[PDB]
Formats: C-alpha cells, structure tokens, sequence
C-alpha cells in the first residue's frame, strides 16, 4: 500500500503517511490573478541551459523524469525572486485523463491538460538531498500545457516512451535541449510552497510562468499510455497524476507583471 493516484492510495491519503500533507506551505494552488500582487522589486529570471547535459528517461511509476547531469553549473537558474544558483536535477510533467484536467496548479480555477515541472536544487547545499531539508533548497519552473499545435521540442520525449513504459523502466536519453520547451514570455508568479509528491516537503519556491506552450492532442495522447504498474502486472494507465490544489493559507503569489 504505496502512495498513489487512486481511490484507495490518492492523494486524499497521503496525510496519513505524510503528516506534512496538512501543513502551511502545501503546493500546488490556485493562482488568484486579481489578488496576486504585482511585485515590481521582482527581477526578471535568469534560464541558463545552453550547456544542459541530459542522461537518461525514466518511469518511476508516478511520472516520467528525464535526468540531468547536475555535478557542474551546466544548467542553472538565477534571478527572479531566487538568491544565488539553481542547479536543475529534472523535469517531470502531470497530466490527465482528459484535456480539461491535468494540471496541478489552476489559475482562477482554470485547469491545463498537462503541467511541467522543471526541477532545481541551490547549490549552496551541495547536493539535492540536502537541498530538500532547506526552505530555500528547491526552484520549481512550472509551465502549463495546453491542446493546439504541435510542440516540436517535445517530440523527442514522445518518441522514447514507447521504450519505458512500465515501471522502473529507464532509457538512455542524451542530448535533449530543454530550451525547446519554454514559452516565449518568461512573465511568472511566484510562492513559497511544497514538492507536490511525497514527502511533500515545504522547501520549494515556486516560479509558475503566465504563458503556456501548446502540445498536439496525438502528443498527450502518447503520454496516456504509460502505465503505473511494472511488467507485467496488471495494465493500470499513468493519468491523472495530478494533487488538487490546497489552501493557501497565510502566503501571498507575487507576480512579475502587471
Ligand atoms: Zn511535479
């Protein structure tokens, strides 16, 4: 009995295992864009992934992750509302069932077919683990997707899925530019929150862009068919990996713009 994405393992449970699950800086939330609070000290983020090194895609039977290479300052964030370097780790997506629901965070309740997660650890900290202990360890980019056009950039993690499909799976995935997955405006609201998966620690500043790139309904429809389970077990479909948005309690979102 694991956590998971259903009935009897969902998100409604975690508390039980994870006691944090009912804390003050759970993640994700619904962005109020009329109460935010345009923040005009905020300075404009700084993506730095010319250099970005992938390695390697893989099931973990929550999500698909592809891993980067994060022994050196290859890929890094900076600015915004961060202070010093954000080395990313991975990124990892939620997405639905169906295209009016998948995403994690909402924006005036509004819900994307699919969320991005770009995930980055301060290198003040020296390692990821360590990082995670910390309420300034994490710098998560979340980007929403959207059903329209094609997303050329993403292609290349369409085509590799086939390849692990269950559980534990991995492949190697090397030479993967994340830079084809940005918007073109890096506009964005932030808060302090939470990972949105067990442990469900509050050490994450969350940076949410405004704008949200368009994937292709054949592309979400690919990432549909993973599965949760291992080979072979019983088929069960890797949808819906998304938390439902918490109370934000005591915390202001800030936002870049106006
Ligand atoms: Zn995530």
């Amino acid at each position: 009995h694991h956590w998971g994405y259903g009935k009897h393992n969902g998100p409604e449970h975690w508390h039980k295992d994870f006691p944090i699950a009912k804390g003050e800086r759970q993640s994700p939330v619904d962005i109020d864009t009329h109460t935010a609070k345009y923040d005009p000290s905020l300075k404009p983020l700084s993506v730095s992934y010319d250099q970005a090194t992938s390695l390697r895609i893989l099931n973990n039977g929550h999500a698909f992750n592809v891993e980067f290479d994060d022994s050196q300052d290859k890929a890094v964030l900076k600015g915004g509302p961060l202070d010093g370097t954000y080395r990313l780790i991975q990124f990892h997506f939620h997405w639905g069932s169906l295209d009016g629901q998948g995403s994690e965070h909402t924006v005036d309740k509004k819900k994307y077919a699919a969320e991005l997660h770009l995930v980055h650890w301060n290198t003040k900290y020296g390692d990821f683990g360590k990082a995670v202990q910390q309420p300034d360890g994490l710098a998560v980019l979340g980007i929403f997707l959207k059903v329209g056009s094609a997303k050329p950039g993403l292609q290349k993690v369409v085509d590799v899925l086939d390849s692990i499909k269950t559980k534990g799976k991995s492949a190697d995935f090397t030479n993967f530019d994340p830079r084809g997955l940005l918007p073109e405006s890096l506009d964005y609201w932030t808060y302090p929150g939470s990972l949105t998966t067990p442990p469900l620690l509050e050490c994450v500043t969350w940076i949410v862009l405004k704008e949200p790139i368009s994937v292709s309904s054949e592309q979400v429809l690919k990432f549909r068919k993973l599965n949760f389970n291992g080979e072979g077990e019983p088929e069960e479909l890797m949808v819906d990996n998304w938390r439902p948005a918490q109370p934000l309690k005591n915390r202001q979102i800030k936002a870049s713009f106006k």
